[PDB]
């Protein structure tokens, strides 16, 4: 009934030196925790407004619902997209799809990096699956706007480019963070999400 | 709760020649009716998504909720803002507030006309009440985004500047529609809404 903060699947320092433990602890225990609690508060308000047929109240709650709900959706995926066992390249059908849709794994990395570096302000870069077209697709999302809820694409790999995802360690140089994060991508998880899209 | 299309407070031809009967009938029985019908469908989908804790579905439903819910809110106010007995100027505290906040009734008309003419695409011009500042305020809203739900201002008088509000009669010449609508403003209703803010 109530959304809950998932435990991080590894130690706060498991991704060093690529993402330091201070970032991981703040990002999970402060940023994500606030989204979950605030999401539950917003949902309860929305349920009351819906039962009363208060459309003005429903609409006034939309920014908080998308922001906190998206924050919960995005970070819950993000933690599983990273791993101390990550990095390198995927294999199997996901690697084949990457080569087919983007030319090569390196070209895909460049395209997702470009989308992630190109976010002006806060947001996310995504590798997604387009169910209707049956192929991979890159998109960027502002703030906490979640991929599937706002575009219909199924999320496979998300790169958080909010400043809190990198600033303590990499300061203003977002490209240094993007270079580092490729070393911890949990391709086992991305592959699982991809295979779940195909039937 | 099931939303319902409110009866129009007058005959479809009651606002002639300023807004013709064909427009009024289409606007109420087709456009507003569709907002009500689609709002009810969207609200039911939201009830299902809330019970399942499906945040992705909640967020995917937001555009339809704001569009149809806002359409229902906006048009329900709009019908009461007009009258066959309308036109002229308000009196009492509303006229005093208009003179105080905009300089004169004529200057207020210029400002609300300008905000309404300035909408690029579909939208609405509004005279609202700012509860925190305790004074009147003009704002424009895109599409069916409702005034109170998106800005907190209490709606007093709305001018629909979607093309369906005027096109059959005035074609591309939105300024002619804006000049004509002043002849049917129900200042009695605007006054009631204004006095309800100070009460
Ligand atoms: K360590
Ligand atoms: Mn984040
Ligand atoms: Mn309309």
């Amino acid at each position: 009934m109530k959304h809950s903060l998932p435990d991080l699947p590894y130690d706060y320092g498991a991704l060093e030196p690529h993402i330091n433990a201070q970032i991981m602890q703040l990002h999970h225990s402060k940023h994500h925790a606030a989204f979950v609690n605030n999401l539950n508060v917003t949902e309860e308000k929305y349920q009351e407004a819906l039962a009363k047929g208060d459309v003005t109240a429903q609409i006034a709650l939309q920014p908080a619902l998308k922001f906190n709900g998206g924050g919960h959706i995005n970070h819950s995926i993000f933690w599983t997209n990273l791993s101390p066992n990550g990095g390198g390249e995927p294999k199997g059908e996901l690697l084949e799809a990457i080569k087919r849709d983007f030319g090569s794994f390196d070209k895909f990395k460049e395209k997702l990096t470009a989308a992630s570096v190109g976010v002006q302000g806060s947001g996310w870069g995504w590798l997604g699956f387009n169910k209707e077209r049956g192929h991979l697709q890159i998109a960027a999302c502002p703030n906490q706007d979640p991929l599937q809820g706002t575009t219909g694409l199924i999320p496979l790999l998300g790169i958080d480019v909010w400043e809190h995802a990198y600033y303590l360690q990499y300061k203003n140089v977002r490209p240094d963070y993007l270079k580092a994060i490729w070393n911890v991508i949990n391709w086992e998880n991305v592959t699982e999400r991809y295979m779940a899209c195909k039937k």
